[PDB]
């Protein structure tokens, strides 16, 4: 079983042993977290295109960058964009898994511009913590929003 924590800081910054990027599906440099992946990391965008509601990564060395492609709501109906969103978490959870590292920074996928202006953090983390459930990793959530923040640890500390 994993554990889970949040850190309110750029997930470019992250201390784990990969990063999980809010990526488009054209694996093109984005804004918001794509942007600041890219910037950090901008060799992991060599062939990083993949669908809506898949996961590809990109290694840097042995850093893996994992590209996670949620839907954008405006896109999609309200439950199409559900199901690819839970798609895409249940993706990177595999890529976890296969990598073998012990911990991974993960965003909230699909929020932003992604969200068809909608709060979506209560879906989009309970999505997470379905797939990342899955696996024994040290999930730490990047936020940079406050209130945000507050939100994300409240549903962590219900949980156990």
């Amino acid at each position: 079983a994993p554990s889970y924590r949040v850190k309110r800081m750029d997930i470019a910054k992250n201390d784990e042993e990969c990063v999980v990027n809010a990526a488009n599906p054209r694996g093109l440099p984005g804004n918001g977290v794509c942007k600041a992946v890219y910037k950090k990391w901008p060799e992991s965008f060599k062939n990083s295109a993949t669908p809506v509601g898949t996961a590809k990564t990109v290694m840097c060395g042995t850093y893996p960058v994992i590209h996670a492609v949620g839907p954008n709501f405006s896109n999609y109906s309200e439950s199409e964009g559900d199901r690819e969103l839970a798609a895409a978490y249940r993706e990177v959870a595999k890529e976890v898994t296969r990598l073998g590292v012990n911990s991974v920074a993960i965003p909230l996928l699909s929020t932003g511009v992604y969200s068809g202006g909608k709060d979506r953090l209560t879906q989009s983390l309970n999505h997470l913590f379905t797939a990342m459930d899955s696996t024994d990793a040290d999930v730490v959530i990047y936020c940079r929003d406050k209130e945000w923040e507050k939100k994300i640890s409240e549903a962590i500390q219900m949980r156990t």
